[PDB]
Formats: C-alpha cells, structure tokens, sequence
C-alpha cells in the first residue's frame, strides 16, 4: 500500500534502482519534474525500464494510454487485478508485479525529521495522548534517529505524574534501522511498522504503544498565515504526507462496476463508493454517480456532470434528496471537451426530464457566475412544486486553480446564504465534470468556511485532516497540490476578510 510511490526520485535514480534492485514486473510510482502535477508509472519489463505518462490536470489522472482514475492506488489496484489491461502502442502487456518499496520516511505522517528534543517533548506532552508517538533525526548523533512515545491515562498538560514520554534512539547503520539490538530494518517504516505490531516492553514492564501519530496539521484559524508562511519555507511535505493516507481508502465500488451501470459513469473507473453512493428509490434503476458528503448538519452530494443518459436520474436524485441548492464549477465544454451536458432549460423554457418537470424561472448575471432560478416538480402531482437554485461559476481557468480566491469566496457566501434561507433544504448539490477535482476543492472550502463562520476566527481547523475526511467518502476528492495550496490561499483570504 503505497510503498510503491517514490516522491522525492529523478527519472535515474528511478531506472537504477529498477534495474539494480528491480527484476521484471518489477515497478514504482513518482511525480514528473518536467510537468509538476503529472506523474510517471516505470516498469521493469524485458531487462529494460519503460516509463509510463500520468497526467493531472485537476479533473482526474489520465494514464496515457490506459484509462482515468481517481487516486493512484485505485490505479495500482486496478492493474493488479486487470490484468493484461496495460499495454504499450503496439500491444504487448505492461505487466505491475512486484511493488518497489520507497525507504523514505518523509511522507510518513509520524515522521518529522529535523526536529529538536526539547521541541517534541513539548508537542507530546501539549497535544499528545497515550500512545502518541513520533520519529525525528537526532541532534545529539547525526544521521542516527530518535523516537519518542507518550504513555499514561488522560491527555494534555498533566502534573499527577501519571503520564511519561520516553525516547529510544534508532540507529541507521549500513543503511538499516535498529533499535539497538535484535533485527534490522531496510526502513523507518519498517521498524516503526515492526514495533507497532510487537511493542517494545521497557525492563520493568512499561509497553511502548505505537497508537497514533501527533497532530502537526491543526492550527488555530487566527494564526493560519503564519502557517502559509512556515509551509512555503512544507506545503509539499504537507500535500504529500496526506497523499500516502489514500491507500487506507480503497473502499468497494461494486455498484459503479455493474454492467448496467457502466454508461452512467463518466470514467469507467471513477466510481461512487458502496456505502456513501446515493441510491435512488421511488421497475427503476437506483444508480447515480454521486456520494452524500457530511462534514464529520449541512451536507452535500458531490457528483458528476450529466450525461445524455443520466440527466433524468440527476433531476431524480435532487427531487428525492430535496436539494434546493446546485453548484455548478465547469462550463459545458472545456478545452473543445464536453463536461457537463445542459440539464437545465433555456430562460422562460418549461422542459421534462422523465416524471421530473423543471422550468427555468430567471437568470441572474454575475462577474463570477450565472444564477439560475428553477421550478421542480414531479409529472402527474401538481404539489410537489420547489424552486432549485443553480448557481454557475463561469470563471474558473482551463488549467490550474484561480490566481486570487475572492471569486470562489462571494461565490459560496452566496450560495451559503440562499441554503441557509430555506428551511429544511437537503444536501447542496455539488458538480464539475468527473466531479471529484474542483468539486471536492470547492467542497472542502466550503467546510472550512462553515466552521470559522461558527466558532469564529478564534477556532482550530486542519485541512489534510478535513481533506482526508472526504476522501473517505468519495474517491480522490481534491485532486492536486495546486488545489490544496489555493485552499490554504482561499481560507487565509477568508480570515483577512473577516478581521477586516
């Protein structure tokens, strides 16, 4: 699970140690130097190394000559599994047999490195917790490490002398990890995994529980752009630490994958998870392409954009979910693509989508985005009349995030408003194309934004934490690092805005 992906590599280190540790069948993963959010697969095949293209534009990875996906371990997954399924122009199979495990620590969210002694023992003691534990690069004998672990009853600044953190120095040593005695490790992961199983047992009986790592990434709003300042020296430490948490989240999507459903799906492989998908109820298919999203009062449904065939079922599940909000983050066509199909009327214009009758009411312009008024009803029922507002945001760029987030904040003010304005209004609908990329980026500003809005600019968010959250429940949610760092940008310039 993710051993596989070498972040900090070049092209040839990346064929070395394919070729001197390597065998065929043999492959590793890594993020591309010469186009930053793209990727490259490498595989050992026929004595040789082959690299493969993967790219990211913010939407979905595209392996290039293969199909979509949501996350690179669903990727790895699914050609672990599909075999035969990954070939070359000129046909022969791309065959991913033996994981190459990466030895480096960095991405590791227990993993601090440069770290002083004085520094953790206050973070353990502070926000630490029995069995919270940490790995950091010793001071004392450079090159060596040190882990330290927290062990009692209760939490925080304690006095009753029932809590303790201890240190035990890691030795690298010929390029393995030991813990002073018994077996060596090729890894800290390694050790670190090893002694999580079978806990040291220090001589008068104390077990040193590896339960759970500390807490980095919480920070109180108020102080949030001190943080963007100490992570653009860490903000890519930061995106990758949670990037390696997505192979905890390789959930079943069994019914995205059947047969009847496989042309509801915008990618193939990009799939609602089994357990958050929405099901639609009232001789009818239940399948949409969209997960219920709960921050974890207000929810969303992040979902796709339409197509030919799936425009009724969308007006399905916002009647049955009794949406009333819509969040559009694409325009219909993009780079000559189709994204989106129009499900909406034209202004004035009454249409029906199967049992689902919807007229377009008004259009409002905006610098940022188009607003539209809709009257849903079911066909037959002259009662189950509500209005659906729709709001279009016009003007996010092809490639990349905007440069300035004020746009997207005036943008979820709005919409945060008009939700709040209906009583007992269901899950936001949330949409861009595969409706995973800018949808969750959008999604998870939105969270953020709930919270400070509440508790005030004196309150603690974490975004890898929140980020983490909705991933949980749709695939790959937020999909690059430009993504994370513009909500970093949007939340910090939502603060300036409040204290101002």
């Amino acid at each position: 699970s993710r051993r596989w992906f070498h972040p900090n590599i070049t092209g040839v280190e990346a064929e070395n140690l394919l070729l001197t540790r390597g065998v065929d069948g043999s492959f590793l993963a890594r993020p591309s130097k010469s186009n930053p959010g793209d990727f490259t697969l490498s595989v050992r095949r026929n004595g040789a190394v082959t690299h493969i293209k993967i790219q990211n534009t913010g939407d979905y990875y595209d392996l290039y000559g293969g199909e979509k996906f949501a996350t690179l371990a669903e990727l790895v997954q699914y050609y672990m599994e599909h075999h035969g399924q990954l070939k070359e122009k000129n046909g022969d199979v791309i065959e991913l047999k033996y994981p190459l495990n990466c030895a480096d620590p960095t991405s590791e969210r227990w993993f601090h490195g440069h770290l002083s002694g004085k520094e953790a023992e206050k973070l353990l003691t502070e926000k630490g917790k029995h069995g919270s534990f940490l790995v950091r690069e010793s001071q004392s004998h450079p090159g060596d490490f040190v882990l330290s672990v927290r062990t009692g009853d209760d939490k925080g600044e304690s006095n009753d002398g029932k809590s303790k953190v201890t240190h035990v120095m890691i030795r690298c040593q010929e390029l393995k990890y030991d813990v002073g005695g018994g077996e060596r490790f090729d890894s800290l992961t390694d050790l670190v995994e090893h002694y999580k199983k079978n806990p040291m047992v220090e001589t008068l009986g104390t077990v040193l529980q590896l339960k759970q790592p500390l807490n980095t990434t919480r920070i109180n709003a108020a102080e949030i752009e001190s943080r963007v300042r100490e992570l653009s020296k860490g903000f890519w430490e930061e995106f990758e630490t949670l990037q390696q948490q997505e192979c905890k989240l390789l959930y079943s999507r069994k019914e995205g994958q059947r047969q009847e459903n496989k042309n509801k799906n915008r990618c193939k492989n990009i799939l609602p998870f089994d357990h958050t998908r929405v099901v639609l109820h009232d001789p009818v298919s239940d399948y949409i392409n969209a997960n219920i999203i709960m921050p974890e009062k207000k929810s969303y449904i992040a979902t796709q954009g339409c197509l030919q065939n799936t425009v009724n079922d969308f007006w399905r599940m916002v009647f049955q979910e009794n949406s009333r909000v819509i969040v559009m983050t694409t325009k219909e066509v993009e780079r000559g693509k189709s994204k989106c199909v129009k499900y909406w009327p034209d202004e004035y214009a009454l249409k029906e989508y199967g049992v689902m009758r919807v007229r377009n009411v008004k259009e409002s312009a905006a610098h940022d985005y188009t607003l539209r008024e809709l009257k849903l009803s079911k066909v037959g029922q002259g009662n189950t009349e509500r209005t659906v507002w729709q709001y279009h945001f016009r003007t996010w760029p092809d490639h990349g995030v905007p440069s300035d987030p004020g746009g997207v904040l005036d943008f979820l003010e709005e919409v945060h408003h008009k939700q709040e304005s209906i009583m007992d209004a269901g899950p936001v609908v949330v949409h861009c194309s595969a409706g995973i990329g800018r949808t969750g980026t959008f999604i998870v500003i939105d969270i953020l934004i709930d919270i400070i809005r509440e508790k005030g600019v004196d309150c603690d968010i974490d975004v890898p934490k929140t980020i983490q959250m909705v991933r949980s429940q749709r695939s790959g949610m937020v999909q690059t690092e430009a993504q994370y760092r513009f909500i970093y940008m949007a939340v910090q310039h939502y603060i300036e805005t409040l204290q101002r």
